[PDB]
This record gives C-alpha cells, structure tokens and sequence, in this order.
C-alpha cells in the first residue's frame, strides 16, 4: 500500500489519544508523577465541601440582601428622551437584531443584577486544605457578583458629578512626560480597511448599540456596512446629518461591572463602565493601540513617568528596583515617578535613604478633567500626523469623535431613557484610551508635586498636605491612610520583601537562584487564599465535571506564576490542587492558551499581554518559575508525567542497530 | 480590549461558516454560479429512482444465485493442521484480541460473501441525464461485489497449481532491464525503527495475524513489541525457534478481493489476495518501496522495459508517444516494450510502419516462477547491500523471509484450517513487491521474445506463434484475440486517438490547447458510464445525503480528471452532476484530500500516487484539466462560485482613503 507513513499514522494515533479520557486513565494508571510539596489535608470531602456550601449560603444572603436597597434618582444627569432603533439593513437582515433592545420602536436595555455568586470548587479545596477558620474568615469578605442597583447608581453619580480642575499641560510638556518612537506609530495613512482590520480586541465582548451582539458576530455588520457609512460622513464633513438620522450610532450603554467586591459594601460601591459603539471603538483603536505600543517605559527612559506597559517578567521585577534607586533627594534631585492609570509608585530620598509610596486615588475616572482628555487625543493624533502627514484630516476628525466619546455620549442605563453626563469634566470609563487618560492626568498631577518639592515645599512628603495639594491643584482624591512612605530595603538578602507595598497588585521579593538574586512578585498568603477563591466565573450547568477539575488545574498553574509560588502556603495549597488533579484531566488535550492551557489571570506578566504555558501537561516547579522572571539562565517547564507522550503513544523507541554481523 | 486581530476573527468565521451548511444554503442562494458542459435531463427523479432500484434488484438476484453455487474442493493445497492463538502480551492486552479469530484456541477466520450491492446514487444520476437503454444495459454488466465462493477456489486453485517455467535470470540481465539510481535509494544502514517509520501504507487495511485489526490500530503493538522480538531472531539467527512458538506471527490470510466484476462470470472468477502479518511487511517495505523509488523508467532510460512508476500527467502522455516512436523494424532494430505489473504496451516497426500490441496475460501470479521471485530479491537487495555494505548480513536475512511470503507462507482461509501453497512456483498476490515481481516476470519474457526477433523469427509477430512462445518457453498465457497489432497513428491530429487499445486503463488522445497539440488519457462514453455507475463501496447505513451528494460532485470530478472531460458525452453527464450539486454541499468543509476534496481513484496520474486538486469548490473544465497533462501553460481551477468567499464571510473590502482633503 501507500497511504500515509507510519510515522504520520503514529502522530495521528497520539492526537486522538489524548481525547479518549478513559484510554488517557487507563494509560496513565500507576504512570511516574512530578508531585509538588503540598499542604497536609485538614478535613475529609464532605467536609469541605459543606463548610464551602456554608460560605456559598450566606454570601449569597448578603447579595441578595444588598440588592433589595433602593437606589438614588438619576436627575443628577441629563435626560434626552428616547432614541428610535436603528433601520440600518445589512443584505438580508438588520444591523439591531428584530425582538432584541426594542420598546415600541425605541432603543431598551435591562440591567442584570443576578443572585447567583461564583463557584464552590475552588473555595471547598481551600477547605480541604487549609485552616477552617481562616478560609471561612478570609471568603466570607470577598463575593463574584453583578453588584448592587444601590451601589450601581452611587458610583455612578460619584464620578459624573465630581468638580474637577483642569490641567496646565501642552504637547511639549507631554512630550518629556510620555516619549514614545514614532518608528513604531502604525502608518495611519494607509487604506483605512487593512488599518481597522489590524486593531485587537475581545472577540466575546459587546459590539454594543446598533448591533447588541458579540463584537465577531457583529464583525461583518460593521466592517461592511456601518463603516464604510461612517467613513462617507466623515470625509463629506456631514456628521450631524448621520447623529441626527441614526443616533443609536453613537449611542453608548452604561453597565455594571460584575467583579470582586467587598461585602460589606456591595449597596454602596458598584462599578459602572461604558459600552460604545464597535465602529467608533474600532476606528479610534488604530490610533490607541499604535501609540501605546510606541509609548517608553520608565525603565527604558528616565525621563519618562510612563508605566504604562511594563511587566514583571524577563528581569522586569528587577528593572523595576535599578530604575527606582536611581531615585534622588527630595528638593535636590529627581525623584521616580511611576503611573500605570490610577496605580502609582513613587520613590524619593530623605537623608540618603529612599523611601516608597504607593497611595490610592478614589474614583480616578470621576478626577479626569475635559481640558486633560482633550489634550491626550490631540497629543496622539499629533503623533501620528507628525510622522504622517498627508492623513492629518481625517484622523483629526476622529480625534473629535474619540473626544466626545470620552466626555459626552449619550448611554443607556435601564429601559429606554437616554442620559448624558451634565459636563465634559469626568472620564467615561470603557471607553477606548481609557488606561492612557487616566495614566496622563495622574502623571500630571505628580509632575505638578515633583515640581513643588524643587521649588522647596517638602512638607508635601507628608500624608496631610500632599492629599490638600492632589485636591485642591488638581482635583483628584487621594485615599486617608494610603500616603504611607516606607523605608526601602534597597538591596533585600533572600526571601526577603523590597517593601510591604504594592505596585499593580503585587509585592516586589527577592529569592534565590543558585547564589544569584532574583527579583519575583509576591504577595501575602490571604492576598492569595482571597483570589484563589473568588474566581471570576458564575455557576454554568453545562460545564461537566471534568471541565471544573481541569479549571482548578489551570488556575492553580495561574496563581502559582503570578508569585504563589513564592509564598509557602500558597505554594502548598496550589500543590495541593495540581496533585488531586487526575492524570487524565492533566494530560487531555485542552483548547484554552491555544491547546496549552489556559493563561493566568493576572495581566502584566508580558507587555503583549499574552502569556503562554510552553504545554498543556506541564508542571510549574519553583526552578521553572524563578526562569520566568530572571532575564534567562532558561529551563524547560518539567511534566506532571515525564513519561506520558510514550505512555499514550503505546510506543517508545528502541535501537535496532542493522549494522550488526550475524555470521 | 486586546485579544486577537480583527483580521484573525473574520477568517475564525470563516471557518466557522463553512462548517455551517443551513448558513451556506443561505448565503449562496442567489449567487452566481458558473456552470459546467452539461448534458440535459432526460427523465424526472422518481423514473430515474425507479430504473435504478429495477437494475440494482437484478445484480442482486444475479450475485444471490452465483453465491449459491457449490465451491470446489481445497485439497490441491497442502494442510498443515491448526494453528495455536498467539499469547503474546503487550502490556495490559495481548496482541491477539479475547473473543476474536479465536475457535477453541485455534486460529480461524471466516470469509465474508455477502449479498450487498454498490450504491444506487450514481446509476440514479446516469439515468436522469442519459439514454435509459444505454445504462441500463451498461449497468448489467458489472457489478461491485465480494464475489462466489465458487469463484473464489476456482481463481486459487488457477494460481497455485499452474506449472511454470523456471527464467534465466542474472544481475547482470535485471541490471539492464531494470537500470535504478543509487543515489535514490533508502539508507538502509541506518537505525531500523527510523527506516520502518518511513514506509507508507494503507491505515485501515488489515494488519493480518495475529493483530486481526487495522494497521492504524494495531501499528503500537507491532512497533514497540512484535518488531523488536523479530528483530531481535533476525539477528540472533533464531528465527525457528520463533517460528515454532509463535506461528501466528508467520501466518498469511486468503482472502477474496472486493472488486468490478463481469456479472457474467461471477461463479467462475473471484480474485484472492494474501495478508500478510504486519511486522513481516513492513520490514520488507522498507527495501520495496526504497526501491521503487529509485527505479528508471522507460522515457528516462531507453534500455528500461520498466513501466512501475510511469505517470500520464505532466507530460507524461507525450513521452509514452515519444518513446514508442523510437521502436526499429523488427528483426533489424529493437522494439519499444513496456512492462507495468501484468500490463504491457509493445511497439515495433514492419515496412516503416509503426504497430502496437497490448495483449493480456491469464491470471499471471500463477505463472511467476520461483527463479525469478528469488532473482529480483537478491537484485534488491544487492542494490542496497552494495550502496550500503554495512548492513549487508541483516537485509539479506530479511531478503529470505520476503521469498518465503511471496512463495510459501502458510495462510487461512476459511475455518481455522492452515494451508500452504504445494510447489514455491506461483507468486502470493498481495506480498510486498507484487507489481514489482510481475513487472519482472513479463519483462523476463518479453525480452526473450525481443531476441527471438532479432534472430529472425518475425512469425512471432503473429497471435498464433506469440501464445504458443509464451506458453511453452515462458509459462505465460496470453489471452486469446489480445495479441491483435494495430497501425499505430503517430501524430494523430486534433480529437484523433494513438490507438484504439488501452494502457494502464486508458487511451492515448491528442486535444487542442492554444492551437498547439496535448496528449492525454481517454476513453470511450461506455468505460467512463461503466466506473461512474459501478462506485465501489457498498451501501453503509450511517452516511447522510449530504455526504452522499459531495461524493457524487468528487468523484465527478475524479473521472474528469482522469480524462473524461476529452469525452464530450462523459464530460456532459459529469457535469450535470457537477451543476446538479447544492451550492452547500460545494462549497463547504470537507475533510478529505486535506480539505481540497476527494483525489481521483485512478492511481497513476502522478508518480507518487499522490493527486490534489487545489480547492474542494472548484470544477475541472477542460482548459484546466488540459494544463495537468501539459508540460506547462498551466491554468487556475476555475472556482463553481466566484464570489464564495465574500458572501460566505458577508464581507467585501472596499477602499477607504485616509489621506483625502476633508476641509479647504
């Protein structure tokens, strides 16, 4: 015969292996394991179960509770009545979905504030593995909800009704405060199709208004038809007729954020953000996303006040640390200056010694002034028509419409009154740039502070009148009790921390590798064990058993990257879950990561943002981990089953020399 | 957000969407669709329904009554008694399967001749588009089927008990018939499970004793643990010690071979093959298939009478042309002679004028001598052996357990009864090497005969002496009124055939391409309606119609290819079938030929056997198909829809300038 080699035939027969669950158990069976050091069990499964029930059962009681609280009247924003659904035709069907978002013709949502919490499974192995009264103390401040109407609506009206200050700032001034390469800006004038076509995003995420889609089911919609619309009006300078005709075209919808919130305030903090347009978020991506991948970091520029895009791993860490004893004396020399939106690192010298603070802002978004917005949209158009400027027109035009979405589009909230914010002042969090707006205003302020300590104010060192000037020169509300300088442990010995503080969510530690220091993340145990089991996910009945195991998996190889690895406890309950993992759960062939297991959670590991596992069936060892962060003495991430390629494959190869004598 | 690309999504949907056939259905409702050369219908569904179900009922009575007729007995083998079911464990199960080919711990089998018929769907298509009395008639005359058990022993016992003549054979001779490259030739110094790994083969067909599985199934068992115990005889030089404990590892499979048959002779003629184990042909695959590979043919070397690897696209059909017009007048010069299995095409000059002749040999494996079976192993291996000494003593171990399963492996046929064939003479149909072996045999012969010319004797030009020469000299039987020469028309003009006689299947045709000559492959309407409504595969229960009407537009598409398309009625009912497929079933996701569709089941249109065509939603029209057999002046498949791709992804880029002047 001649069909395929036997070699093919034997990949082919590996590949169908591995989704045979029942041959992967079988195989595998009595197969050699990589164990990780794992805590000892504390109770039996029911146990752990139940007390995980428990947990469940009154969190979802607090839910429930809080979301019976009556809201606030929303008069403390515009009204404009009702918008008609957009009659756009697309081929064969409409753009806005028949039956769907439509009250008599006028534009509807509905507002979704679930009962339901997040899953049990991860929370009963905490149980199963840890001390009882500190796990039940630890889930019980923390839920996955949809939030609260009460809360919804009170942080809405916090930041669209908050006084603000507008910013001193220029395109020079910008220029020093954020430098970039403008051989990395995308060739704005270039066709506009291949242009859009290159802009990234969630292919899950809403389309929002008119299509009330998935943005990869709307995709064609807006690609074929809604934009090359837009585009017309644009270049013929003919907007308003387009506004006025088919509003529902620039018509946003303000939703609640489900996320982890803190119990104890659920009626009274819930995060709105703001779904625009697809067509209007995709065009001004082009513009975005080319800048902020031309956007230094501090580390690459001193300079630079810009954290926007840095990461932790490949020597990230400890980049970090070289960048920030460059800092020097308060009111003699510059002091390190880090924003990554509303997440900020400072670092000055007092006497010679340096000295860390890393202080909350309160609702940043609320802070943003129009004067700020107006100022970043202008600073990246001029970017890019600076470097290209036979398309300065039309990407002027869309720096308009990016100002405007940032400021003043109409929303949705519930049903069919559409409302606006009272003034331009206060950022629409969701919208495109959003990370960016809120990174400059913050870098201005500080830039303001820096400035003061040269011309000799340092009692703006202390808590009381730094938060009096953050307020009073620039709007923005820094939280009591987190302008906390902290003496800097500038050379740390092994395991020990740079400071208790964190940046982006996460304490900077130092372990080691052979004698050699490595800068990791690192957080607290109960930081940890409070992730671990609060995932993001509600409860879907079509995931069967085996998909729920393989999650703990995928989570626990997460957390344990992200630094729980670092941590002892957290090590050892992580360990705990990746050895309960069946052998066929682990080795399966998965669909997450691109068939190499789902990426961790936390999302500044890379600048890309993506991470990825080397393999599905890999095991993420201390030594493994360590490599992750160090700028490389490499190694290979070890598997669970050293042996399981051979084991599946019913092969492994032996010499069969046909060089030997025989007579 | 930042995820994946706007472009990286659409061609997800894209993917998507075509795997998505009421979404297809859809979207290519009104498109516009480029046709085919198309015969009308003749008649409506129903009446072809019913023509084609009154046909199939009468092939079914026809096989049931052929079935039913008593077989000969098997005493003209030897019997070797029974053998034990093979306990050989790998791992957690052993190689032989529980409950399986197992009658009191004995080795049996049972041959399977079952009632069932080829499916209906493609003789319902030939009489919606063409002449009922036509198809009718065509249809009755063949039939795809597992054969007679009457059939069955007759053929075996014509193949294993004819005396033979015994060929003089030398290195020297084959060296010359059969010239190869060296260079191309396999490393088979090299580590053996590499060399193994190589070979190809068919992935559901039988891995034979003891696996009793597919070798797709079976490979892990033979790979990790039979292979290494065979090697490790091999080696020791203790292959009778295996042989004796273990003889399932040596045992072959007679089985009867599903096929084309002529209704006509259902109860006298059933073709049988051996299966051999899967460890024993394998191995010897690694020098077969080296070998084949590294073989000349006749339009690479004029002293080659090797056909075993021609291929008629490419060029390929003019140089068959090219060659033949070589040939010399016979007694003065040699003929053009060439040798494909148990075909042959022989080309001689008399008065200037060219002939041709393409006899057929009698069931020829029972006429393949031992002499030279064992010859063309040893010019096998020699051929390795010399390129690679190093290796020399462990292939030619192997050279030997390859002679004994052309020859003398004992096989099953029906029960748990072992046979064996009486005399070495006879060749196993089915063993590694068979086309190669016949290839040989029929060169051998027709060399001689070659020879016998030139000494004078041009009566052997002539039906009446050229039987009686083969038979007598040779053991060969050609079959009566085959040996018919025919003027051969050397530059046939446009729509003109070489000849009227086939090779390897076909016709050799000359077309018109730019006003410049193409030679390609044909046949006449009748041959093409024959293959079209005789498909071979039997009705299965779990295919839906969709999977039912892409096979009819691939295999349409097959014999187009294959040269249907230089037949304007054969090229008028494969495209009705064509035109007749839903816009759906062409255009959707199909798994075979990689994606691209279903390859055409006629094996030698390349040398590697391997044919692809270049989208699953194409058409072979005939400037298209004309390029494949060209040299060049190569041509895009035209696609069925033309505008597929943008409706299906409901997205047609149109250009957005960015450096337009909005103001002043």
């Amino acid at each position: 015969p001649t069909r395929l080699s036997l070699e093919a035939m034997l990949a082919e027969r590996a590949m169908v292996a591995r989704q045979d669950l029942a041959g992967l158990k079988r195989k595998l069976a009595g197969a050699d394991r990589v164990l990780a050091p794992q805590s000892p069990e504390q109770c039996g499964r029911e146990s752990a179960q139940a007390q995980a029930r428990s947990v469940t059962s009154e969190l979802k009681s607090a839910v429930k509770e809080a979301q019976g609280l009556e809201h606030q009247t929303l008069d403390f924003l515009e009204q404009l009545g009702e918008y008609p659904v957009c009659g756009i035709l697309h081929g064969d069907h409409p753009v806005h979905p028949s039956g769907t978002h439509n009250n008599n013709g006028k534009v509807s949502v509905k507002r979704q504030f679930a009962a339901g919490v997040n899953t049990s499974d991860a929370l009963t192995c905490a149980f199963r593995f840890e001390d009882s009264d500190l796990v039940r103390e630890t889930a019980l401040k923390t839920t996955y909800t949809d939030g609260t109407w009460a809360g919804f609506v009170q942080r809405l009206k916090m930041q669209t009704t908050r006084k603000c200050v507008q910013e001193k700032v220029s395109r020079k001034l910008l220029k020093q405060l954020f430098p970039y390469d403008p051989q990395k800006l995308v060739d704005v004038s270039g066709e506009l199709s291949e242009l859009v076509l290159g802009i990234k995003t969630n292919a899950i995420a809403s389309a929002g208004p008119p299509y009330w889609r998935t943005k990869r089911d709307a995709l064609p919609d807006m690609l074929d038809c809604v934009l090359p619309l837009l585009y017309d009006h644009i270049v013929r300078k003919d907007l308003t007729t387009l506004r006025n005709k088919h509003p529902e075209l620039f018509l946003a919808e303000c939703k609640n954020k489900t996320d982890r919130y803190e119990v104890e305030s659920l009626g009274e903090k819930t995060r709105p953000y703001f779904s625009h347009p697809f067509h209007l978020s995709a065009l001004v991506s082009v513009l975005s996303q080319s800048f902020s991948g031309a956007l230094k970091i501090m580390t690459e520029d001193s300079t630079s006040f810009n954290a926007y895009g840095f990461s932790w791993t490949n020597g990230g860490a400890e980049d970090l640390a070289i960048w920030a004893r460059q800092a020097g004396e308060a009111g003699k020399k510059p002091p390190r200056i880090a924003c990554y939106g509303d997440d900020t690192d400072i670092y000055y010298r007092k006497d010679g010694k340096l000295y860390r603070i890393c202080p909350d802002f309160k609702q940043m978004d609320g802070s943003v002034d129009a004067t700020t917005i107006e100022a970043v949209v202008d600073y990246v158009v001029d970017a890019h028509v600076k470097q290209y400027p036979t398309a300065r027109q039309f990407w002027e035009e869309v720096g308009k419409l990016w100002v405007e979405m940032a400021t003043q589009s109409p929303f949705l909230i519930d049903g069919t009154k559409v409302y606006r914010k009272m003034q331009k002042d206060g950022l629409m969090t969701g919208v495109v740039g959003t990370t960016l707006f809120d990174t400059v205003k913050s870098a201005l302020a500080y830039n303001d502070w820096a400035d003061q300590l040269m011309f000799g104010s340092l009692n703006l060192l202390e808590e009381k009148y730094a938060i009096e000037f953050f307020k009073n020169k620039h709007g923005l509300v820094i939280k009591e009790g987190t302008w906390k300088p902290a003496l800097v442990n500038e050379d740390p010995g092994f395991g020990e921390l740079w400071t208790e503080q964190k940046f982006l969510g996460l304490q900077l530690k130092v372990v080691r590798r052979e004698n050699e220091k490595v800068y990791v993340p690192n957080l607290p145990f109960e930081d940890w064990l409070t992730m671990w089991v609060t995932p993001r996910s509600k409860y879907r009945s079509k995931e069967t058993e085996t998909m729920r195991e393989r999650t703990l998996f995928d989570r626990a190889r997460g957390l344990l990257v992200t630094g729980a690895v670092f941590d002892e406890r957290a090590r050892g309950l992580m360990g705990a879950v990746i050895n309960s993992t069946a052998p066929e759960v682990v080795c399966m062939r998965v669909q997450e990561g691109g068939g190499r297991g789902a990426p961790p959670a936390y999302a500044f590991l890379t600048r890309d943002g993506v991470f990825e596992f080397p393999i599905s069936d890999g095991y993420p060892s201390y030594d493994w981990v360590v490599s992750l962060y160090s700028r490389d003495h490499p190694c290979d991430m070890p598997r669970v089953f050293p042996e399981a390629a051979t084991l599946i494959a019913s092969y492994r190869k032996q010499v069969m020399d046909t060089r030997v004598v025989i007579k």
